[PDB]
C-alpha cells in the first residue's frame, strides 16, 4: 500500500507512536497511582492488540529507511520471530484484561514492555 520507501516509513513510526500511547497510558494503573477500572483496561488492550499487529507489514524488503536497521531485512527469520513473540505476550495481556485480573495484569506489563525493549535493541538505531 506504499507509493515509496518513505510512506512505508512514516507508517510504521505513527504506529509506534500509537503503541506507545496505548501501552504507557497503564503504568500509573499498574503501579496503583491511579485506580483499577476492569472495563476500561479491557477496552484499551483491544486498542493496543488492534495496533500491536500493524508495524510488521510495514517492513517489506527494500523499505530501508528511519531507524530501522538493516539487520531487519536480511535476518528476515529472526526479525519474524521477535514480531511474534511480541504479539504472544500482548495475546498473555489480553487475557489478564479479559478477566478483570490485576495480578495477571501487571505481570503481562512487564513482560510486554521487556518484548517492545528487546525488539529495540537489536533492530532500531541509537
Ligand atoms: C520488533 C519486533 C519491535 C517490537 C516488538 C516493537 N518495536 Fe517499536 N520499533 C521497531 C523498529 C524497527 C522501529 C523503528 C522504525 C523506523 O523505521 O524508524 C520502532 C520504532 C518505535 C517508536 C518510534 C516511532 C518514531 O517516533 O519514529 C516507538 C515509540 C515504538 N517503536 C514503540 C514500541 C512499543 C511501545 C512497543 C511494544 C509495546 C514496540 N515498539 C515494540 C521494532 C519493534
Ligand atoms: O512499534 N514499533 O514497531
Amino acid at each position: 500500500q506504499f507509493a515509496k520507501p518513505e510512506d512505508a516509513v512514516k507508517y510504521r513510526q505513527s504506529a509506534g507512536t500509537l503503541m506507545a500511547s496505548h501501552f504507557g497510558r497503564m503504568t500509573p494503573v499498574v503501579k496503583g497511582q491511579a485506580p483499577y477500572d476492569a472495563a476500561q483496561i479491557k477496552a484499551n488492550v483491544e486498542v493496543l492488540k488492534t495496533l500491536s499487529a500493524l508495524p510488521w507489514a510495514a517492513f517489506g524488503p527494500g523499505t530501508e529507511g528511519g531507524d530501522a536497521r538493516p539487520e531487519i531485512w536480511s535476518d528476515a527469520a529472526s526479525f519474524k520471530q521477535k514480531q511474534q513473540a511480541f504479539q504472544d505476550n500482548i495475546v498473555k495481556l489480553s487475557a489478564a484484561a479479559d478477566a478483570g485480573d490485576l495480578d495477571k495484569l501487571r505481570a503481562a506489563f512487564g513482560d510486554v514492555g521487556a518484548s517492545c525493549k528487546a525488539c529495540h535493541d537489536a533492530y532500531r538505531k541509537k
